[PDB]
């Protein structure tokens, strides 16, 4: 149907926006702390601590299968990245502080993004 197709052109254009957002977000991680999932070989207790791990590559796989239906959903995933790190790591570590920085820098990118998704529909 033509109704289905138009919904599909909207998903596709959300997807194109979200990809840009994810490149922007991930430029605020020059160190690449958050680029890949935590290794269960190198932090074998990780899953006793963190119930829903997240990382930028896992968001990117989801994005390329157009698995994000709106910006809230993508935002939820970004926030897990931050919130998981801030839980597992102590306030005086380079990891915790790299998440605070990514949160504050990420907040701006997502602030305008939210206006573009409401504006362009
Ligand atoms: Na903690």
């Amino acid at each position: 149907s033509m109704e289905q197709v138009a919904m599909e052109l909207r998903l596709t254009e959300l997807t194109r926006l979200l990809r840009s957002v994810l490149d922007q977000l991930q430029d605020k991680d020059p160190a690449r702390i958050f680029a890949q999932p935590v290794s269960l070989k190198e932090v074998p207790d990780y899953l006793d601590h963190i119930k829903h791990p997240m990382d930028f590559a896992t968001m990117r796989k989801r994005l390329e299968a157009q698995g994000y239906k709106n910006l809230h959903e993508f935002e939820e995933d970004f926030d897990l990245i931050i919130d998981n790190c801030m839980k597992y790591n102590a306030r005086d570590t380079v990891f915790y502080r790299a998440a605070v920085r990514l949160r504050d820098q990420g907040g701006v990118v997502l602030r305008q993004a939210r206006r573009e998704v409401d504006s362009i529909g």
